[PDB]
């Protein structure tokens, strides 16, 4: 059976139970097409100067994903569209708020444009955060999930330009024995769909074979305020924080951060008080 | 049997071996009396200014803590003493090392100065982190600590003037329901003194019972750099930053973090470089 396929607006609150029942959900129009093409223009020239993940200019290299793939994080100074319009999402927003109300308060572990090259093999089929955070694996089997991603589409899904490969309820399993591409299925989306999976889904990019298309997906990892996110927002220009709604500022970590503990004593807090109580942080005013 | 007392230089190797084991060991001199002077100077007025810790003027209230305790935290830009000496202790360095090295890298989640009044009661006996990271009480049992707290005198601790209760080997605990201050044991010690536990280890403040006696710690909650600290050093001028050690830098979460993950990809990165290269960070500049 397939990855279930959720309106964005008419069944925004099946999403998160639908994604807690099977691993998986397809969110079709997660952003519009508009949003899309400005967040295509926004960051196409910093893809087109990234250097390779694991390239020697840098102090913290990414030595597993191919060398011909592009990342781009802090995608907040770069784009418009995604400081404004994705990280103030209504939908990101109450699928976030469905998943993490056990934990707290939630915010963005990385935002990240990821572009494919022509000829891209799979990746090897994994569960996210075992190369950032090992806490995750001491975790009990049962515990909720502490962080999710958004794949959200910049350029069309096939299985011919290697559309995300899922194993269904995968979220689930102890035993890792039944673990093959066999077991998959494929996420087939449109601009602006998004897939939605768990920490704990298996899943892998799925393999480019026309030779000719490049893929380019914006992958959200969204999680507990109480995990450190793999990305910094703190040399992030303070007039560009200022533009921002206080939600998007507390998603980049310009903000304290609450539990969903009954006595709450607050994350990222200043003797008693907020940051943004305690460095009179504006927010909403216009650059 | 008592809480285990261990030299800071001579036993350096036996301290985390032996909070392992116990769940508590006491640090004889963690720091000189010297720190510990200039550390109490520093704070004092702070202390007397910071009001009660759940006022109606705070946005984060602690109503935890008994209305007559002070507790004052981001000490990094008050304390000369706590920023130079505190953060680059060699002792505090080889037991979070010892501690941590199966998650990675560590920082402060709380330093703070609390001072307990005359005729303090003391605190429900619990285990730390349950106000603040829900997570870690979803952590498998056998799970490695994921935050150790030294609780260091700044005043002379006695039966009488409240000194820490613990329950030895409560670490290991599943079953609480042999939890009573009949299992507890004294962390009797003098200024400079420091009580090591872990965040699994139950525990309490003691009642002050003189009716005359101030006690005053310093409390540093040391956790691995993949949770989110309770406090937030983001206001600290860039000056008093750019004065202190890398170490020490990292510690108050002005650098990026790595993972022990073999193909660790690191925390609070910025396209692939650290936080401190991307800014071009500078350290031990002298104000
Ligand atoms: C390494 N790696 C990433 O870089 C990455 C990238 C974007 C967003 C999250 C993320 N985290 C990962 O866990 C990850 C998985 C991964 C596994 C196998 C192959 C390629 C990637
Ligand atoms: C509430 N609370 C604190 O405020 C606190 C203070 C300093 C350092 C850590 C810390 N974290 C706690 O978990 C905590 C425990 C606690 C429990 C029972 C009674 C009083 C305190
Ligand atoms: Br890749
Ligand atoms: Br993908
Ligand atoms: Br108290
Ligand atoms: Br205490
Ligand atoms: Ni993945
Ligand atoms: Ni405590």
């Amino acid at each position: 059976s397939q990855i279930p396929r959720l309106s964005a607006i008419n069944d925004l609150h099946k999403i998160w139970p639908t994604v807690e029942e099977h691993g998986a959900a397809i969110i079709e129009s997660f952003l519009s097409l508009d949003i899309v093409r400005r967040l295509n223009e926004e960051v196409d020239p910093f893809v087109k100067i990234e250097p390779i993940p694991a390239a020697k200019t840098k102090d913290h290299p990414n030595h597993i994903l191919s060398t011909t793939t592009r990342l781009v994080n802090v995608l907040a100074p770069i784009s418009k569209a995604y400081r404004e319009d994705v990280l103030n999402s209504k939908v990101l927003h109450r699928i976030c708020s469905d998943a993490f109300h056990v934990y707290g308060d939630y915010w963005v572990l990385m935002g990240a444009v990821m572009e494919l090259a022509p000829s891209n093999p799979a990746q090897p089929l994994h569960r996210d955060m075992r190369f950032s955070h090992p806490i995750v694996e001491y975790l009990k089997p049962d515990a909720p999930a502490t962080s999710i991603n958004f794949l959200v589409a910049l350029s069309p899904f096939t299985a011919e330009n290697g559309a995300t490969h899922v194993i269904l309820g995968s979220h689930k399993w102890q035993n890792l024995s039944n673990v093959s591409m066999d077991a998959t299925v494929r996420a087939l989306m449109n601009p602006g769909d998004a897939l939605l999976i768990t920490d704990s889904t298996i899943h892998c990019g799925g393999a480019e074979t026309t030779g000719t298309e490049t893929r380019r997906l914006l992958t959200i990892t969204m999680g507990i305020s109480q995990l450190t996110p793999l990305e910094s927002n703190l040399a992030v220009p303070r007039p560009v924080i200022e533009s921002l709604t206080p939600l998007a500022q507390r998603l980049l970590g310009w903000a304290s951060q609450r539990s969903a503990a009954p006595r709450d004593i607050g994350l990222l807090t200043i003797r008693g008080n907020s940051i943004e109580k305690t460095m009179n942080l504006k927010a909403e005013q216009p650059l």
